[PDB]
Formats: structure tokens, sequence, C-alpha cells
């Protein structure tokens, strides 16, 4: 069973044809990065199932490069926070502060440090696939129901991954050698 098949069984299409997208936008092939398509589409289910949760959250993600930064220059523009100089996923209305959204295979205290470290008021919350999150300030933002949800739905999908024996290519191809 390929990851490709795999992904387009798994993930809704509206979530997958998003994936295609932003892979062929910064050249990368999902026939090719199976795995990197298949967590592309976990964050890209993440982050609207924390937006999902008149409206708290605008999705920064899942549009092209421009529509993305013409999103957040908007949001500067009409709240003063600082644009940011890398992209990030959610914009919070209620906290007025753009949110970094991480999903990870290995522990969540280093991919943490590791969000923390690339962008050094940026809000980050990471989540795994056993249940673990971590966030700034431990500050997780959503209600505890909210986030059961997500950890859920990540751990669903790494089940449903190793059901079909995915599930160790998936964890090892996140960090190189
Ligand atoms: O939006 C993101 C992004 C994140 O938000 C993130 O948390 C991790 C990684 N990201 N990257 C995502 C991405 C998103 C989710 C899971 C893995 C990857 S891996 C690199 C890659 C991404 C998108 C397309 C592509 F072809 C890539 F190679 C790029 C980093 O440059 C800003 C846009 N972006
Ligand atoms: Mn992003
Ligand atoms: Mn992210």
């Amino acid at each position: 069973m390929a990851m490709e098949d795999f992904v387009r069984q798994c993930f809704n299409p509206m979530i997958v044809e998003l994936a295609e997208k932003a892979m062929k936008e910064y050249g990368e092939d999902p026939k090719i990065e199976t795995n990197k398509f298949a967590a592309i589409c976990t964050h890209l289910e993440v982050c609207f199932m924390y937006s999902d949760f008149k409206h708290r959250f605008e999705i920064i993600e899942g549009r092209d490069r421009i529509m993305a930064w013409t999103v957040v220059n908007s949001i500067c523009n009409t709240t003063g926070v600082e644009k940011p100089k890398f992209l990030p996923d959610l914009y919070d209305y209620k906290e007025n502060r753009f949110i970094e959204i991480g999903v990870t295979r290995r522990e969540v205290h280093i991919y943490y440090l590791e969000k923390a470290n690339k962008i050094k008021k940026t809000h980050i919350h990471i989540f795994s696939f056993t249940g673990e999150e971590m966030a700034t300030k431990a500050d997780y933002t959503l209600d505890e129901e909210s986030r059961a949800r997500i950890k859920t739905r990540l751990f669903t999908i790494r089940q449903e991954m190793a059901s079909r024996s995915l599930w160790d290519s998936f964890r090892q191809s996140e960090r190189g050698e």
C-alpha cells in the first residue's frame, strides 16, 4: 500500500488538493515526497480544526504564498501587530497574535525548540501523534475538548498508517540524517 494512495484515501479531497498546490509552489513532487505529502495534509487538517474551535481565527495556511502574505499584511495594518519574518499558520483575533502550528512524530519538546529557534511574538503550539502538546508559556489557547479532538485525529491517522505498515517510514522521514 503506497503512502500516496493512503493520503488520497485518508484525507478529505479539499485537504489533498491544497496540499498538492502547496507542494507545487515550493517545487516538491507529491508522488516522490509521499511522507511529506502526508505530513502537509495532516498539518493542514490541524490548522482547520484549530480555527474551527464572527470567527476567532484567520487561517493563513492553505493559501498560495501571495494571498497568505496579503492576509498577514492586512491584519498587521489593522491591528499594528508586528509583521512576522516567517509565514505563520493562524491569527488569533481574541489574543491578537499570530500562531505557528507544529505537528511532529518526535518528542514535542525537541520540535518546540526547533520552532522557537527558527523564528526568534508568534505563539507556538506543537502537537504530537502521541497525545502530547507543548505551547508558548503553556498557553494552549483552545479549551481541553478542542485539543483532545485534535490529538485523537492525529493518533487515528497514526494508527491508520500503522495498520497499512506506513507508520515506521513516516516517523523516520521527519528529520534528516
Ligand atoms: O507552512 C509551512 C510549514 C509549516 O507551517 C510547518 O509547521 C512546517 C513546515 N512548513 N513548510 C511546509 C510543510 C507543512 C507541513 C508539513 C511539512 C512541511 S515541509 C516543507 C514544505 C511545506 C509546504 C510545502 C512544501 F513543498 C514543503 F516542502 C513550509 C515552510 O515554509 C513556509 C511554508 N511552510
Ligand atoms: Mn505554515
Ligand atoms: Mn505550521
